[PDB]
């Protein structure tokens, strides 16, 4: 029925307390563990609890991460507490989220299983807020890695977008290796697929890239369930990489001599030439010629989203966009000009 546990709030000081939630339901088992629904009682809220196994060497690093976030487009951290449950005597870790009801994957999934296109102002929408997110994470030098439709929550009432998941999230320092083996499936950068140890943040971009291609798409842009497929998949699209492209990415195979597909190409014939710019600039072998995160925020694909009139399908407003701190601007300050337009309080 209720359940009440002494929770630890995750922003602010240390100072726990007794929260009761109804309701519980699992909506969710992985790797990780298994994440349940929940209702608060004093508030009736809805909630995600993710329950892990607590490494009984370490601190939880998700927790370390999470507890050090605070922004619109980031899953909140309401609280965390411990129980036990399983295992072999183990201590588990809860981590207590906002619940937000959808993801990108579950909405694309709706669009291409009704064979319509995903209207490209969700695409703006959603995708604004992700560079937004990364820009955040990334002046913190922490790394996503994990970035796909699955972690990206909404609201699609306000067009709010989350994103979720820091169990593979970690702060990239140069100089300090990091292993290769992380991302999934359709979203890794080619560094990753050949092994590179010594990536950089960027790889959250290209995958934020693999994202927008599939929402303009309907389908993933570089599918298969092997490395070389999604290679060979890569290389269709952006052509043979060169010598010095191998490099900027790894040591130490030749591979099809195809030349490169005309972007205009790849996409729909009604597909905005803004946003197959925007894709153009992500997906790029050198991994430093990408655009960064708030760059891709300044985009001029996403311009529509700083016209004064402009307001949402179901006749809302838009959700917060301009609120950017010096935090979030630090990668280069003077863009405020162009992300924060003169309309915006
Ligand atoms: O942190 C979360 N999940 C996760 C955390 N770590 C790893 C994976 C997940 C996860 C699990 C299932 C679906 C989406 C994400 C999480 C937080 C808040 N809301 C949701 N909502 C939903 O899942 C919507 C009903 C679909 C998931």
């Amino acid at each position: 029925k209720v359940t009440t546990v002494v929770a630890t709030p995750g922003q602010g000081p240390d100072r726990p307390q007794e929260v009761s939630y109804t309701d519980t339901k699992v909506i969710g088992n992985g790797s990780f563990g298994v994440v349940y629904q929940a209702k608060l009682c004093d508030s009736g809220e809805l909630v995600a609890i993710k329950k892990v196994l607590q490494d009984k060497r370490f601190k939880n690093r998700e927790l370390q991460i999470m507890r050090k976030l605070d922004h619109c487009n980031i899953v909140r951290l309401r609280y965390f507490f411990y129980s036990s449950g399983e295992k072999k005597d183990e201590v588990y870790l809860n981590l207590v989220l906002d619940y937000v009801p959808e993801t990108v994957y579950r909405v694309a999934r709706h669009y291409s299983r009704a064979k319509q296109t995903l209207p490209v102002i969700y695409v703006k929408l959603y995708m604004y807020q992700l560079f937004r997110s990364l820009a955040y994470i990334h002046s913190f030098g922490i790394c996503h890695r994990d970035i796909k439709p699955q972690n990206l929550l909404l609201d699609p009432d306000t067009a709010v977008l989350k994103l979720c998941d820091f169990g593979s999230a970690k702060q990239l320092v140069r100089g300090e290796p990091n292993v290769s083996y992380i991302c999934s499936r359709y979203y890794r950068a080619p560094e990753l697929i050949f092994g590179a140890t010594d990536y950089t943040s960027s790889i959250d971009v290209w995958s934020a890239g693999c994202v927008l291609a599939e929402l303009l798409l309907g389908q993933p842009i570089f599918p298969g369930d092997s490395g070389v497929d999604q290679l060979v998949e890569i290389i269709k699209v952006l052509g043979t990489p060169t010598r010095e492209q191998i490099r900027e990415m790894n040591p130490n195979f030749k591979f099809p001599q195809i030349k490169a597909h005309p972007w205009t190409k790849v996409f729909r014939p009604r597909t905005p030439p803004e946003a197959i710019a925007l894709c153009s600039r992500l997906l790029e072998y050198t991994p430093t010629a990408r655009l960064t995160p708030l760059e891709a925020c300044a985009h001029s694909f996403f311009d529509e989203l700083r016209d004064p009139n402009v307001k949402l399908p179901n006749g809302r407003d838009t959700p917060a966009l301009f609120n950017f701190t010096t935090q979030e601007l630090s990668s280069n300050p003077p863009l405020a000009t162009i992300l924060i337009p003169p309309h915006a309080r």
